[PDB]
């Protein structure tokens, strides 16, 4: 059954719960973003209102086929009604079309779903600076000390400058980015960009990346391989054998691969700067693993909860497990004691 942490108390309203059949009493599906994990269930089907950012109704409408009169966009940072409620769209700085969602309750309570989220403090300046928020739905994926990582500037520079380097030193290598889901358009597109290239992609990529709102995107992607020297493939592929194997079907056109795998966390950010990075080596193939995440470090998490100062936090990832949950609520307690609230 539908969890509670996926509930809105006082509305008929849920967030990203779509894989439970008919919820009872759910007048309004709410969307935060198009990954897998969120929208599950979701498909041409589908006979309830979904509301959503303009960006997300696109991939819907295009990509599972959903009926254009269940799909109701809102634009960002407006005061709008859903079915007598007053609610915000806010960007949540995660994936394109990712939303954080503010609910003001009948009853005067204002509750914020941060949906998934990397906390920023340019978000201090939205229309949350302007009222007091007594529940906080968050995303916890990352609420532990170990997990830092570099700025998404950071990592950026380092890719930029390693593509560049090894496709000058030599005419004849290519470059591969791996991919699975929308999000870290930039990783390529910025190479892209260093390298006087289009991207070139398979057709459902390009599909995908066509609903994105991205300015100037038609000069940006092709779903010419041969005429582009950046390559887009699936996650999966990104191997040695499968990178061989990839690198046959160009042609002899190409002699090298420098492939970028965008990972989260992975445990050499405990140990290992931007600056210090290496890759795996086979022959002319080298792949980077690249710390480019688009949630929250545990500190980016922890300024913003402390700026936000909420009354109660209620998790919506790692809350699978006691120890998880307990971890957490420990986390919680030590920021609210620090900072007065
Ligand atoms: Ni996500």
């Amino acid at each position: 059954t539908c969890p509670f942490y996926k509930k809105i108390p006082g509305t008929g309203f849920t967030v990203d719960a779509f894989q439970y059949g008919v919820v009872e009493g759910c007048t309004a599906y709410f969307l935060t973003h198009f990954h897998s994990d969120h929208y599950a269930g979701l498909s041409k089907h589908f006979t309830f209102p979904v509301y959503c950012s303009e960006i997300t109704g696109n991939l819907l409408k295009n990509k599972l086929h959903v009926q254009e009169q269940y799909i109701h966009p809102l634009p960002l940072d407006t005061e709008c009604i859903v079915n007598g409620v007053k609610v915000v769209l806010l960007d949540a700085n995660h994936c394109p079309g990712a939303v954080m969602i503010l609910f003001y309750l009948p009853n005067g309570t204002v509750i914020l779903h941060t949906g998934d989220f990397r906390a920023d403090p340019s978000m201090e300046r939205s229309l949350l600076a302007d009222q007091k928020v007594h529940m906080l739905y968050l995303d916890t994926t990352y609420c532990s000390p170990e997990y830092t990582f570099p700025s998404q500037q950071e990592v950026i520079r380092f890719a930029i400058n390693t593509a560049f380097e090894a496709v000058t030193l030599n005419p004849h290598a290519l470059v591969v980015c791996g991919t699975y889901s929308i999000g870290k358009e930039k990783v390529f597109l910025a190479i892209a960009d260093v390298l006087g290239s289009k991207v070139g992609m398979s057709q459902e990529k390009y599909k995908t990346l066509q609903c994105l709102n991205i300015p100037e995107i038609n000069s940006l992607i092709t779903t010419d391989m041969c005429s582009s020297l950046v390559h887009l493939l699936p996650m999966m592929q990104i191997n040695f054998k499968g990178l061989q194997s990839h690198l046959k079907k160009c042609g002899g056109k190409y002699n090298q691969i420098l492939a970028f795998r965008p990972t989260g966390w992975t445990h050499s950010n405990k140990f290992t700067r931007i600056a210090d990075v290496i890759p795996q080596t086979k022959g002319n193939i080298s792949i980077y693993g690249i710390p480019y995440s688009e949630h929250s470090s545990y500190l980016e998490m922890k300024r913003f909860v402390q700026w936000l100062k909420p009354q109660k936090i209620i998790p919506t990832v790692n809350v699978g497990t006691w120890k998880s949950r307990s971890t957490m609520e420990k986390y919680f307690r030590e920021w609210k004691l620090e900072a007065g609230y």
